RNA sequence: UUUUUUU
């Protein structure tokens, strides 16, 4: 039931088409904060439902306002994500649950024509990646001065170096120092350390809310994910991975293998231990192929995806029951987000980290920092 | 390193 929340009958019917019949904890704990207009920073584990944590109350709020739908109208909501496929996926959690609001998704490697047409038609909710959106602001086509709501998903990556400046210049169009006409700021991640909270305060009002479902003294990773580790020299790694997938991935199960470089990921996808069922996904793949590859992985045209961290965050593929990491990452955030491509929305999954003898120090650091212990198989 | 306008 939805009886504690102001969700219309029409949104309940659309949410049923997505398999949503009640709010998950992170959604229940944030709904009135978002709906009523307060700023919010929220931390919850991978796979617990952060996307609808902002999308449903924002849609209910916007449905309850005037909405005259004039042609060429400026966006009321901005959502930023760190990758093109994540933006596309987040886009659909708005679009699937409104018939009224015009939802647009702008990112790179896409033709401009369709994006200009949506701008001419009018946008209510804009989801996208920073680069292409910055581009449309600077060519004069996009108006973000009328934003009422700004979501940074994966906020800790959006505000790290590599995005901080791009994000800053985009938000500088809508945010001014010391102001009460600034849009509502909504910030979400499975990993929200002190530094992110500190940088976040610059964009938030004094009246902001915090919701932390992870807390201290709790494992950082999704609770339904089992963590295993395999010691293996890099010369053996491809073959053992091939055998691991055959026995640790289940009936109609999908596997993601994460590697540290585009070069490693591409070459592993070619290795005959896995190439027959595998495709690569990384930033040197042209965007049309990235989307075809991801869609095939989602619908089960092949069962093994070899990816860089382009696929580490946000992507939700329910059939992924096996994550393999080719080596322990030096950033524990990377291990946490990668491991969380499995074990989502209460399903169990397995994450297996390969490591060389000289990478054992990094394995131990991931263990300690994430609050987990690897079974060494 | 890896994302992320254009190339
Ligand atoms: N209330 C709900 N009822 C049923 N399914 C839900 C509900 N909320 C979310 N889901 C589904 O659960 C999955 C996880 O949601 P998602 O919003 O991707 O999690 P997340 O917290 O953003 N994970 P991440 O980005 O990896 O840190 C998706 O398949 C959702 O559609
Ligand atoms: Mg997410």
């Amino acid at each position: 039931s939805f009886s504690n929340f102001p969700i219309s009958e029409e949104t309940i019917k659309l949410l049923k088409g997505r398999g949503v019949t009640f709010l998950f904890p992170i959604q229940a704990k944030t709904f009135h904060h978002v709906y009523s207009g307060k700023d919010l920073i929220a931390q919850a584990r991978t796979g617990t439902g952060k996307t609808f944590s902002f999308a449903i109350p924002l849609i209910e709020k916007l449905h309850g306002e005037l909405q005259d739908r004039k042609r060429g109208r400026a966006p009321q909501v901005l959502v930023l994500a760190p990758t093109r496929e994540l933006a596309n996926q987040v886009s659909k959690d708005f679009s699937d649950i409104t018939k009224k609001l015009s939802v647009a998704c702008f990112y790179g490697g896409t033709p401009y024509g369709g994006q200009f047409e949506r701008m001419r038609n009018g946008i209510d909710i804009l989801v996208g990646t920073p680069g292409r959106i910055k581009d449309h602001i600077q060519n004069g086509k996009l108006d973000l001065t009328k934003l009422k709501h700004v979501v940074l998903d994966e906020v800790d990556q959006m505000l790290d170096m590599g995005f901080a400046d791009q994000v800053e210049e985009i938000l500088s169009v809508a945010y001014k120092k010391d102001s009460e006409d600034n849009p509502q700021t909504l910030l979400f991640s499975a990993t929200c350390p002190h530094w992110v909270f500190n940088v976040a305060k610059k964009y938030m009002k004094s009246t902001y809310e915090q919701v932390d479902l992870i807390g201290k003294k709790t494992q950082k990773t999704a609770i339904t994910v089992e963590h295993l580790a395999i010691k293996c020299h890099w010369t053996q790694r491809a073959a053992v991975i091939g055998d691991v997938i055959r026995v640790y991935s289940g009936h109609q199960g999908r596997t993601i293998i994460f590697c540290e470089t585009k070069k490693e990921a591409q070459e592993l996808s070619q290795n005959s231990a896995i190439k027959q069922d595998a495709q690569s996904l990384h930033g040197d793949i042209p965007q049309k192929q990235r989307e075809i590859t991801l869609k095939g992985f989602r619908n089960g045209s092949f069962g093994v995806l070899v990816a860089t961290n382009v696929a580490a965050r946000g992507l939700d593929i329910p059939e992924v029951d096996l994550v393999i990491q080719s080596s322990p990452p030096k950033d524990v955030e990377s291990y946490i987000h990668r491991s969380g491509r499995t074990g989502r929305a209460g399903r169990t999954g397995v994450c297996i980290c390969f490591y060389q003898h000289k990478e054992e120090y990094q394995l131990v650091q991931v263990e300690q920092k994430a609050g987990i212990k690897f079974k060494r198989i």
